[PDB]
């Protein structure tokens, strides 16, 4: 039998170091490895790689799913670094906390363009 | 303290239907909900996400890597159905397994584009 153990989502940046420098010096996470091609972080129990891509449309139509246990926790904890003008295109930002079918959530846009949903999870 | 307890990549699709089907009916996954616009499918606790795209660059650029226990049995399995000139783009396809920077594994590029490895994990 094969088991499936576990799953990583890949973002995409041009710029891959300045991306990896969002998600480690501002959001808390820690640099597992990683070049100007291709660099994963870690926080708890999940891993996000992200990968160099020459076409910026490729980033800001690249999403991906991270579930926590807390996420107006981690809204406020994150608001005091990262901008809540979603609408403000010009850097990284945060959506307001909402809910979705999944239930309770929020999204960040980092600066490469990515949208991570931190949802609730149990 | 926040827990970060799992994460979900998303796929990108032009037809999700057609994407999630492979999936599903193809290559075995279940699927938990649907339509055009997004849908998750999911095998054992791991779940992918698939979000529509109006623009085929994005899916062709869109890679997830999932961990398994043993990526040559899961060759196998699917040898019978997917097919293995990973170069003929005109379908699905995936590569012989093999050793690379992230461990033993293999890939397969689904009907959207998309590039998911499968590796060995632990
Ligand atoms: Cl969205
Ligand atoms: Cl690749
Ligand atoms: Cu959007
Ligand atoms: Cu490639």
């Amino acid at each position: 039998m094969v088991k499936f153990l576990g799953a990583v989502p890949v973002l995409t940046a041009v710029d891959v170091p300045a991306n990896v420098s969002f998600w480690v010096d501002t959001l808390g996470f820690e640099k597992d490895f990683g070049d100007r091609d291709f660099a994963g972080v870690r926080r708890g129990d999940i891993r996000l790689h992200i990968s160099r891509t020459e076409h910026q449309i490729v980033a800001d139509n690249t999403s991906a799913w991270i579930e926590v246990t807390d996420p107006d926790a981690l809204h406020e904890e994150w608001a005091r670094a990262v901008s809540t003008d979603y609408a403000d295109t010009s850097g990284p930002a945060m959506t307001p906390v909402g809910e979705s079918p999944a239930g309770r959530e929020f999204a960040v846009r980092d600066p490469a363009g990515n949208c991570v949903h931190f949802t609730a999870g149990e």
